[PDB]
Order: C-alpha cells, then sequence, then structure tokens
C-alpha cells in the first residue's frame, strides 16, 4: 500500500478578520503543514464549492466539438495564436484524455494597458455564446472574484507565517493586474480506457499527469470526491486524501524561490483513475513586473544568496518548461 499524506484541514475564517491573535494561531498552521507535506485544506473559505462544481458540470457535459474548435487555444488551433493561455484544451480520443478551459483575470480587456501593450502572459478571456450556456460567463467571472478573496486571505495567513507583516504577498496580487488563472478541468471516465492516455511512473503507479513543481506563489484547488494526488515525502510518494468541501492549498516554486526553499513547492502528481470528475485548480500569480526580494527565514540576519525575479519573467518561463516536461495539456 500507500501511506496516507499528513494534510491538515486549517479553519483559514480568522484570515478574513481583525483578530489579529487568531490569524497568528492560522498562520502557524500553515507554517508547519508548509514545512511538513507542503499541502494543507483550507475550510471555512466560505466559497460555495457545490455550486461552483454544478455550474462547471453544465458548461463540461454541454460543450459541443464545434464550440472546442472555436475556443481553442493556439496548441490546438493555428488560427488562435493571441491564445496562448486562455480557451479550450482539447482532449484527443484515444490518446489522450483530460480537456480542460482557461481564463484569466476579467479586467484583462481590450483597453488595459498590458493587453494594449501585447505583454507577454496577458491576453483577453474567451468565452462560448451566452445563448448556448446561459449564465457561464458571469458565473465563472465571479467565481474568479470569490477564489481571489480566499487566496488574498490565504496570502495573509502565508505572510504572517513567515515573519511578515500581512500584506507582504498580498500588496503584489491585486484586482487590476494579477496574472491568476482558473482552469476548469474534466477528467473522464471512460470504457475502455486507451493505456495511449495512461503513463507509468517509475515506481509502477499510473498516472494522468506526472510529477511536477507548481508554476505559482500558491495553488488554491477544488475536486471532485476522487482520490488521486500523491505527494513526494522523505517517506516517499503518499496518497493526499481527497475532500470536496475544502480547498487543497499548496507552495509553487515562487514560493520555494523568495523563502530559499524554507517553504518548498512539494512534488506531486497525479494518478491515473477512471472515473468522471472534476479538478479546478486556481494558480495564484502576482502581476507582470511584481518582485519580491527573497529572503531565508532560517538565518538570523535574514538574508539569502537568491537573485530577485520578476513575476512575469518566472511565470512565462515556467508555463513553457512545464508544457516541455510534463506534456501539452
Ligand atoms: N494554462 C494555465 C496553467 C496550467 C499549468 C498546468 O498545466 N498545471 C498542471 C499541474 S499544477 C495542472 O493543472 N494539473 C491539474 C490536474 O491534472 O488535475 C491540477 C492542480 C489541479 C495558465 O495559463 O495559467
Ligand atoms: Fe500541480
Amino acid at each position: 500500500s500507500v501511506s496516507k499524506a499528513n494534510v491538515p484541514k486549517i479553519d483559514v475564517s480568522p484570515l478574513f478578520g481583525d483578530d489579529q491573535a487568531a490569524k497568528m494561531r492560522v498562520a502557524q498552521q500553515i507554517d508547519a503543514a508548509s514545512r511538513d507535506t507542503g499541502f494543507f485544506y483550507a475550510v471555512n473559505h466560505g466559497i460555495n464549492v457545490q455550486r461552483l462544481s454544478q455550474k462547471t458540470k453544465e458548461f463540461h457535459m454541454s460543450i459541443t466539438p464545434e464550440e472546442k474548435w472555436d475556443l481553442a487555444i493556439r496548441a490546438y488551433n493555428k488560427e488562435h495564436q493571441d491564445q496562448v493561455r486562455a480557451g479550450y484544451y482539447l482532449s484527443i480520443p484515444g490518446k489522450k484524455a483530460v480537456e480542460s478551459f482557461c481564463y484569466l483575470n476579467p479586467n484583462f480587456t481590450p483597453d488595459h494597458p498590458r493587453i494594449q501593450a501585447k505583454t507577454p502572459t496577458h491576453e483577453v478571456n474567451v468565452w462560448p455564446d451566452e445563448t448556448k450556456h446561459p449564465g457561464f460567463q458571469d458565473f465563472a467571472e465571479q467565481y474568479y472574484w470569490d477564489v481571489f478573496g480566499l487566496s488574498s486571505a490565504l496570502l495573509k495567513g502565508y505572510a504572517l507565517a513567515l515573519g511578515k507583516e500581512e500584506n507582504f504577498f498580498a500588496r503584489h496580487f491585486k484586482p487590476d493586474d494579477t496574472l491568476a488563472s482558473v482552469v476548469l478541468i474534466r477528467y473522464p471516465y471512460l470504457d475502455p480506457y486507451p493505456e495511449a492516455a495512461i503513463k507509468t511512473a517509475a515506481d509502477g503507479t499510473k498516472l494522468s499527469f506526472e510529477w511536477h513543481e507548481d508554476v505559482s506563489l500558491i495553488t488554491v484547488l477544488y475536486q471532485s470526491n476522487v482520490q488521486n494526488l500523491q505527494v513526494e515525502t522523505a517517506a516517499g510518494y503518499q496518497d493526499i486524501e481527497a475532500d470536496d468541501t475544502g480547498y487543497l492549498i499548496n507552495c509553487g516554486s515562487y514560493m520555494a524561490h523568495l523563502t530559499n526553499n524554507y517553504y518548498k513547492a512539494p512534488i506531486h502528481r497525479v494518478k491515473w483513475v477512471n472515473a468522471e470528475r472534476q479538478s479546478l485548480p486556481f494558480f495564484v500569480n502576482l502581476g507582470y513586473d511584481s518582485v519580491i526580494d527573497p529572503f531565508d527565514p532560517r538565518e538570523p540576519n535574514g538574508k539569502s544568496d537568491r537573485e530577485p525575479l520578476s513575476y512575469g519573467d518566472y511565470l512565462q518561463n515556467g508555463l513553457v518548461s512545464l508544457i516541455n516536461k510534463n506534456g501539452q495539456t
């Protein structure tokens, strides 16, 4: 068997309030989890995840092949050269099971200064036809802001955990410019399930997505109640329990950089499971020009021998590297 990973449930509700002592007690729990397996479940987060799941299912199960081409990123549709990040990521029946829809900051409109400048990693979202998907765009944009709010609260907790003032990360995480993305991933049930869509780990475990560290500051994830994730620990890969009432939180490699690996970006992978399910990550990314000076909370003077890295540089390079390592999703 595989051992169960320690993934504590942390009540994050004080991070929305003004009880500073209570916030510190939450920060300590985040610190402990970040130093152990690198994962925890945020509970009492205030988001209606059942409705998120229902609206997402309605979208995934009603979108047609025609609409998928019309929304497709450039990896699938050469006509859409502006769509590197945002849009539809098609399955390939017989070869690739997973499919998804990615969207970015709703404030990236045609008149946004970064859109006008054609700055890398900024795109205007594409949406299906409103008549075919009534309410979907509005729901999805509102969801972005709901999970942005949770993420801002979580970032106050991580800042306090690291010995900083609570706005240390959040001051770089702003509605007008965040590079954060939502991805609505569908993992299908298939009978037969094509072997070409199943990868195999060195230890023999059947996978849908190989080992990686996240390209993010933190990752704020909702998934269906079907166990699939594993995290590498000193004791080997361990199973992360599912919990479709909470958000699974972990650090990405930008956090590891900024903290000199005090909070590591945990290595994790996705087991192959033949089940119809949802994986709905929010990747907490800062602004394109955001730079936090690296530090080390294990060193008396707090100094680090790492060089500052702008978030835009980090992100553009990280997303390409992840595609090169683990394949186009
Ligand atoms: N397209 C997105 C980035 C996608 C990065 C990516 O492919 N991530 C993987 C590894 S974290 C991913 O989303 N995998 C999901 C899965 O396979 O279920 C995860 C975290 C829920 C953007 O432009 O921001
Ligand atoms: Fe990941």
